């Protein structure tokens, strides 16, 4: 039944990730991940999902996630692992969509893996120019809106999470722009607060 | 009658703009409320205008810039975005063309709205190279000067719109230039003070 | 007997091969070395294949295979050499198919023609542009599966000698590809690992 | 037997490597040890390789490392030799991985060459701006942490051996980010110490 | 006698080039002093060379090579130049086969031509892009390894000339590839040493 | 004879060097003196070289080089000024190469020729940032550890004038990074004499 289909999905994707996560050169690592989580997205787009095989999913999704996200920070060149990750977050924004929401523990762990993804990102961006930080930490923030659009559940904990990002990206941005004239300080700082305070003014409007 | 068709052309705009709103990758829903604008110039033109249908255009076509700002300001590759601003201003320009012009307050309507447009842009363009964000902003200047070309009005609003826009861009040069040697600073601020001062000289030539 | 007929072979494919090494123009020597390939190839289809006529047959062909590479290596249009190396090892397959398998010495010696192939065919391939230096490669890569489907042996040596290749060709699309955006990076390095884990796969299965 | 062939690769490699290091402009010397570095890791993987001649092959491999570092620090553009010590670094990872493990002199042999290599790096990037200097260093500690794992022995002279690298790396960092601000300090200094700790976790997990 | 023939072929050659080198549009110029060249070619094919006529042979050559170098010069567009050159020169090399060999002093005239050439299509080069600039270097080097090797002559001119030909090229590619990332650098550097060595082994060889 | 061609390269020579200092712009005329040493080289190579016709070669190379050494001197940007110093020291390395050695007269006039280069280098780089300053000096120390092994002659004098050059590079060492903290200092200093010694070393193994 379907107890036994999510079952072979799960030793499926436990075998592929062991695989990848076994190999060196992560570039072809992330690639075959996100292959992965695209064949992964579609076949549980084809299943019927239901409340019974949700927490299934959900662990198989933080596996993915998690080895990922690991592979990510064990070394690359900064900017092509940024694409990869963003990447990764589109392609998360569309597993969370499609498998629905739940019982809160499963939004947790969903929520705790987006903000290890920030994390990582952020200390990948950690060691780029002020110029190209600044584009990539934009685009990454325009990709956590998108995401907790997406995402549906009790509103506190969104906003509460996206604030604790934002937090994170603007501490980071102060510690980063410290290297450059205070003109560039002022241009580039507030590009940054003017597309959070969008985020945050839309998140506000969708979950208010 | 007049009456029947302008409300339905507003109805059909309408929702047409609410469901581009609504959708994601604002690039598809730039190039959507590209087409729509279009659509509707040619409807406007078709349609015989007089002053008494004017301000439902004129608010329909503020319907179309804000909801187009807001998608662009939204978040998205600034080059690619910015480039789709200058179609949107250029169509925009052809809109006004085809509208004709009337009582005071629609066109500060349509100034605020060539104000909302040049501040966005401004914002997409602050985190360019200096080269491309120079490019940029000149071809912006020469959109506007063929806008303010456009525009029949009182000369006051006009010359006072036009040389407030001219100190947003100065102002925007003198920070982003900082971060370069001072040699192009010269060469860029040299260039953008001369295309600004010609279009400033065009103004007066024809509008005084 | 066929110590005759062999020797024979020995010294006309000699002469032909030193008349062509001699002459400039390299592509004209590519094209009657493709000659001297084909009717070597049916000649020796011809003649009845021992043991005992093994290694003399390997030596021509190393001969003709070290000409070929030397003269493709001496300058010319990459793409145009690029085919002539194409054609060239689909004819070294199927004259390695036609001579049939021995003692390992002849063995490595097929190998360290190919792999001297390969190397030749990188460096020709490492002065164009980058998509085109995709195709190439993946050309390649095809053509070295079929070669290694091929060849009979030993496991070991083959599947050692097809990851060096891999490797081979991995560096130096990471090297080639840099000078592009990551995005573009991105999606030919995707489709170079894909097809490399393609002809992995079918290796490993057909010589496991 | 195996001994002629052993040695006639050892008479080849070091006719090359003394007419190399003859040589001028050290950037063309580079090149060229790269390339007999990869024919050498060819010959080599293509041989049978057992306990006899492991030594011999070892040996060889120091004779090129020993001369491709001289060659490295006898002066260039830091950056440019920077990545080509990298690719040595990948390519003699392969070297290792190739040969197998043995008596224990030879892995110090081996474990020298890494030292006096991460020492030529250090050394090189002493004159570069702190960025990239970041860069340089967090790249290169990856491929060390790459070879950690590839490499196998005894556990405690390999995680000495690593801990005391890390050590003169971080040393090397606090030295060199004295010269910033100490936000940009605590920016590149916390991204150092995180890929450093990445890389010890591996190294213990994987060879404990 | 022979003498009139051969000043009747000097006043004729001495016409068109005077009427080619007045006229405008150096494209077309070229394309003259190619037809010229070729032409002449014949003619002196035809004519029996002898040691009495071959110094006006030879000056008559020169003064065909100094207008086609300096119009060449005289800005076109580069690429277009590029492949004049590499046209003349196989030319000029056909036309020094046909006349063969004598007292030094024509040699020397000779070489002169061929550094005057080189120095002329460097200068050309120096405005490409880098792969362009690659490819364009390539194509010379092959062409002047041919023309070393069709010219007959004491082995110190020749392997000295050739030698200061590659420190020429080298120096050129030095400064032009210092604008791309050194990833490019190794590759496109990579491609001029190994091509250039392949030229040397070859000059060296044969006239050695 | 001799005499003749190699009075006639005095007197081109010499008008080209007084056409190009009587010009102003400094930076256009370094490049002329580089393009009028690099064709000088080319005419003395293709003549033939003896004991006769040196002292002649030597003091045109000395005229070229006080021209160049006042023309750099007399004022520019100092990046500029150091990178065509060092050109036009390669450049001279190799005229002094093909020159070949004499009486010690000769020598002390290339050596006080070096010398005053050393100087000029020296006081140009006075006046750059510290990190700047050290990677001029370190390029200009590997150039000339070059040119120390390019040269033949009596190894005391060799060995006397390179102690004394490294004397002068080392005090001005010290006096320039005396405006930095004393990690920068340790830093630099460290990289200066390590480079240096390397250097020294060399000269002792291959002058000794
Ligand atoms: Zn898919
Ligand atoms: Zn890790
Ligand atoms: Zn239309
Ligand atoms: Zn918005
Ligand atoms: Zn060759
Ligand atoms: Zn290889
Ligand atoms: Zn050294
Ligand atoms: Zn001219
Ligand atoms: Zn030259
Ligand atoms: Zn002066």
């Amino acid at each position: 039944n379907v107890l036994e289909k999510v079952e072979e999905l799960k030793k499926e994707v436990k075998k592929k990730v062991e695989e990848v996560a076994k190999s060196s050169n992560v570039e072809a690592a992330l690639i075959k991940l996100l292959e992965i989580l695209d064949e992964f997205i579609h076949q549980v787009k084809l299943l019927p999902v239901n409340e019974e095989n949700r927490p299934i999913l959900v662990e198989i999704l933080e596996i993915i996630a998690n080895t990922a996200v690991h592979k990510a920070r064990d070394g690359a060149e900064p900017e092509f692992a940024l694409e990869l990750l963003l990447r990764l977050v589109e392609r998360f924004t569309e597993a969370v969509k499609a498998i629905g929401t739940s019982n809160e523990e499963e939004e947790n762990k969903l929520l705790e893996i987006l903000e290890s993804i920030a994390h990582t990102a952020i200390l990948l961006a950690r060691t780029l120019t002020p110029l190209e930080a600044t584009r990539a930490l934009i685009a990454l923030v325009v990709a956590f809106t998108k995401f907790f659009l997406a995402l549906k559940g009790s509103p506190e904990k969104i906003i509460s999470t996206f604030e604790s990002i934002a937090r994170d990206i603007l501490t980071f941005a102060e510690q980063k722009l410290a290297t450059v004239p205070p003109a560039v300080q002022t241009v580039l700082l507030s590009a940054l607060l003017e597309v959070i305070e969008d985020a945050r003014e839309h998140i506000v409007k969708k979950y208010g």
